[PDB]
């Protein structure tokens, strides 16, 4: 009796978690044929606002854990929907280090950003989503996150882009690098238009309000009156079969281990 445990941070936006969370639910359910597939959201605020207006009720990774012992699972894989390998994901290393006697195996993969091959192989994911582009063309990507593990992930991403030449930039909505530099950078440059893209899971509210909405403060917004056109692309990374292949990939190497 095996299960299969998806931890996300969570969204109350049914339809981008249909495409992002349920996606890669999806895909590593079908990787692990003998497993049950549940779910586990982290966010506390998000479990709430599904529960007063849905009824739906989403366990934490503790109570699903409990609830997986009480049915009987005996062997637990679990993979977490993060991007950055920081705090949210070291919290659910504790959780499950504390219930693991429950259990006779609890096994928990790491978020996409934990190796230097991950950022390479994320950086190949990426340029899957990427629309064809003129050579004054950059597509930008919009990460979140303030922590030290999640900044300095952004910044060694935009590192790595620049130095290969990648065609894309990366910033991080009230965080670093920081998108006015960006914008200041790309403006020299001669860039011409851009391609705003989340660098998050799913599309929630960062996404639509703060990178691609029509108020003056949005990304696009700013990315314009500097006058370099910036087109949006609503769509989270789980929309991205490479980026779902990533977590797949991450999954099995926790089995493996």
């Amino acid at each position: 009796k095996k299960a299969l445990l998806v931890v996300s941070f969570g969204t109350s936006y049914h339809d981008t978690c249909e495409k992002n969370i349920v996606a890669c639910e999806r895909d590593l359910a079908a990787s692990c044929p003998d497993r049950d597939l549940f779910r586990a959201f982290t966010s506390g605020m998000i479990i709430r606002k599904l529960r007063q207006r849905d009824g739906i009720d989403i366990d934490t990774p503790l109570q699903a854990l409990q609830k997986l012992a009480a049915q009987g699972y005996q062997d637990v894989a679990i993979q977490s929907l993060h991007i950055i390998n920081g705090d949210e994901y070291e919290k659910i290393v504790r959780e499950v280090q504390l219930l693991r006697p429950l259990f006779t195996r609890l096994t928990l993969g790491v978020p996409l950003l934990s190796s230097h091959n991950d950022y390479v192989q994320l950086m190949q994911a990426l340029r899957q989503q990427m629309p064809s582009l003129r050579q004054t063309e950059k597509v930008v990507f919009m990460g979140h996150g303030a922590s030290h593990h999640a900044f300095a992930a952004y910044a060694c991403l935009d590192h790595m882009m620049t130095a290969q030449r990648f065609p894309a930039r990366v910033g991080a909505v009230e965080s670093y690098p920081e998108v006015d530099i960006l914008i200041d950078s790309l403006r020299d440059e001669g860039v011409t238009g851009v391609h705003l893209m989340p660098l998050m899971l799913v599309a929630g509210d960062h996404a639509i309000n703060d990178m691609a909405s029509d108020d003056g403060d949005s990304w696009k917004m700013r990315f314009n009156a500097a006058g370099i056109p910036a087109t949006p692309w609503l769509s989270g990374l789980g929309e991205n079969p490479a980026i779902r292949a990533m977590f797949v990939a991450h999954l099995h190497q926790a089995l493996n281990m």
